């Protein structure tokens, strides 16, 4: 027998929603809310190192699910030996459909089109470890279709964002009509914890990560009520040789734990351009192209700019969302995307994570 | 920007277990001694008659009376253990999914320098760079390989990544796909518990193996395709979410085995089939249900039971299904796919199959095959 109908045109962003926790905290206030919640405020030369830590890293707020309440509820969580995996995933189950359920829900609304006509579901969130998962949860929360092709990508990091929009391209491709709509979101309860007595790498997280989720309606072939804001072109991967040992991430009884090596940054401005040629090379000067680029921190977007040689403007919306919103993981590159579209033809969208890997878009802007 | 032609097909299965087989005779008095449990006799009785009853009769381990030893902490059902856990599955499930994919390979003909993307399912894992990203090294991949690593998805998990394999595989031109489903039950080995008894199913049923395919559209001459993927599909069990699940716990996976289960799965197994795939089941025939052939996931006698009552199956439909039940066990995701090889080495034999998989949600998955 013959092949289904497929789609003609390429899968195109049609819609990008984003949600946050209401507890918003400045860089500011950081230091004063993380040492007084795990009982460090007499501590003084280190929250003193974390004040100077705080104002280097190019965030200026977060969202945070957690709260002094729900700390107070939980003091197994600050204490750095103490296992609290169950009751960090128990807010998690909860917490993450809701938070991705009202991002999905003004991706929708911007869609113009209902619910019922949903056909995949690609969801990705470090935070969670259930089947059924959040994929499963969002389909009472929106009104899914029972029948609704799912997905769900637990763990995937920072570069799960595009690595869940490589796979919405195919599926959206292969099948006439189809519209996946994909949710990355992110909460940093799964890493706090109280003060290191080495390099300060929970304090590194505590001043650059923060809470959301991004839900993004992808298809090809838009009709009349549609309105395209980017066609995904290309979607490519690659790995940094020699590199699995300088950023990494794996749950533990405690926490989710990992290595935030300070090697990265280095890693990054040394190995972007050689990355972008292999993955794209015959398909594309950087400054003709347009960037939505994982942050990372305001170090690494330094070192994007440098390998690249970036004019001023070209990582500003990547920029401007790490600074409103901090690193947020696998969410926070279509965040990029969203503050690029409310600010070139032809554009990147990458993020990088463990191994190191590398994954990458080509996308063309509709003019 | 060049899409491929036609269906995609499975091109190779190639399948792994760990070394260490252990019989369900022996079973009961293995597990009772090495828990310090010997005391419990009714106990133990329970779980014989679960061991003898239920449609396994061998399994194979990666853990073993030495490793057991070694960590006493998985012995007790409140100590917290996960991370010893996880890291032997670190470096244990890319082995052995590598074993695997080395023999799917080997059966393609073509060198892994060839393969385009990778599809890696497993619960026996929580890591970041994942088992996707160990397997490169192990198989010699390119580095470009597109990698998409699915943690913690649940007996449906193998079929909902050849769902995926179908759509990467046919939308580039040439693209070829390798998929790998592998579990490792030391996640869940733990001490039984005299009031309850999901302990004592899961170490009477549950099993390791690795199991790979490689996925691909428009054959080569080298190529020989087994089955093409007419139609891969989902659909969930409404208000069932209670009777089977799981998740990550500080002491090991957990979740729930619930009792109703083979019942759920029997009520609306025929239901889900037609909505899933509609007209594509249209035509007949002579048999109705007995026009297909059939690869799913066992669960169980029961379950079998259950899938052959509802569709009014004849006793050889499920026998590749019950046979994999009985030589390796339940194997969560990678089971799926040890029935299709089955079910190919034991081959008018039907054109057209499904192969589907039952896991929590309920959801279940499931694809229409073309035998060719």
């Amino acid at each position: 027998m013959r092949r289904s109908q497929r789609a003609d045109g390429l899968a195109a962003v049609l819609a990008i929603g984003t949600a946050n926790p209401p507890n918003c905290v400045t860089q500011e206030e950081i230091p004063d809310f993380y040492f007084r919640v795990t009982n460090s405020d007499h501590l003084t030369a280190l929250k003193d190192k974390f004040k100077r830590i705080c104002q280097e890293m190019g965030v200026q707020r977060r969202y945070l699910h957690h709260t002094e309440e729900m700390l107070s509820a939980h003091p197994e969580f600050v204490d750095r030996d103490a296992p609290s995996l169950d009751a960090r995933l128990d807010i998690a189950a909860d917490a993450v459909p809701e938070l991705a359920a009202e991002a999905a829900k003004k991706a929708i609304a911007e869609w113009g089109r209902p619910a019922a006509d949903i056909t995949h579901l690609v969801v990705t969130t470090n935070s969670g470890a259930h089947v059924p998962g959040v994929d499963f949860r969002l389909v009472p929360l929106l009104g899914l279709r029972p029948s609704v092709r799912r997905t769900m990508l637990h763990l995937n990091g920072c570069f799960a964002g595009c690595a869940a929009l490589r796979l919405a391209k195919d599926l959206a491709e292969n099948s006439r009509g189809a519209r996946v709509l994909v949710v990355a979101a992110e909460l940093t309860l799964m890493y706090f914890t109280g003060p290191d007595e080495g390099c300060f790498r929970t304090l590194l997280v505590q001043g650059l990560f923060g809470d959301g989720a991004a839900a993004v309606i992808v298809g090809a072939d838009a009709d009349d009520v549609e309105r395209p804001l980017f066609e995904i072109v290309s979607a490519a991967q690659t790995i940094i040789p020699e590199s699995d040992h300088a950023l990494n991430m794996r749950f533990t009884e405690r926490r989710l734990d990992g290595v935030l090596g300070r090697q990265v940054p280095g890693l990054i401005g040394d190995n972007v351009e050689r990355c972008l040629l292999d993955m794209f090379g015959p398909l594309l000067g950087w400054n003709d192209l347009f960037w939505a680029v994982h942050p990372g921190s305001s170090t690494i977007m330094d070192q994007v700019d440098a390998a690249l040689g970036l004019e001023p403007g070209k990582l500003a919306a990547s920029r401007r969302v790490l600074s409103d919103y901090g690193n947020m993981s696998g969410a926070t590159v279509i965040f990029a995307l969203d503050e690029l579209r409310r600010q070139p033809e032809l554009g990147v969208m990458m993020a990088f994570g463990p191994g190191m890997t590398v994954d990458a878009m080509l996308l063309h802007a509709t003019s």
